[PDB]
């Protein structure tokens, strides 16, 4: 009722990443993607993500923070999260990492598997059997000169 649209995904850096999170406790999901590694699937991720986002606001609840970090420029940040598979939607909570999803999904299945960390929402079949880990969210290094 207090909100109903929400910010589409935005591109995220290092330097604002640590209040990404630390900063900002409301749930948000971290999307590194690649330009070099598998250029193709990048926007098909991008494509489902958006849309999952969308699919969640007709639910009637304000659905989670969107944002999208670079592996080529982000390398940093990367190294951080230890991640070998781009793109990838790493679900974050309250500046801690729950679950990893590693593979094209839809914007539906999506939805309900972030919202399943957050709404406490259904669990798809894609995701019941998957393999995922509660470990704290690395704090990357910053400087500003």
């Amino acid at each position: 009722h207090m909100d109903n649209y929400i910010r589409p995904i935005k591109d995220l850096t290092t330097a604002e990443w640590e209040e990404a999170v630390f900063k900002d406790i409301s749930p948000l999901m971290v999307l590194v993607h690649n330009r070099y590694k598998r250029p193709k699937e990048n926007e098909k991720f991008r494509e489902e993500l958006e849309k999952a986002i969308q699919v969640i606001w007709n639910c009637g609840l304000p659905s989670p923070r969107c944002v999208a970090v670079d592996a080529v420029v982000e390398t940093d940040l990367v190294s951080a999260l230890k991640v070998s598979v781009f793109p990838e939607i790493i679900f974050t909570k309250a500046g801690k990492i729950l679950y990893r999803e590693k593979g094209i999904r839809t914007a539906d299945e999506l939805s309900k598997i972030m919202a399943f960390f957050y709404y406490g929402a259904a669990k798809p079949p894609c995701l019941n059997g998957v393999v995922n880990s509660q470990e704290q969210i690395p704090l990357v290094d910053v400087s500003v000169n």
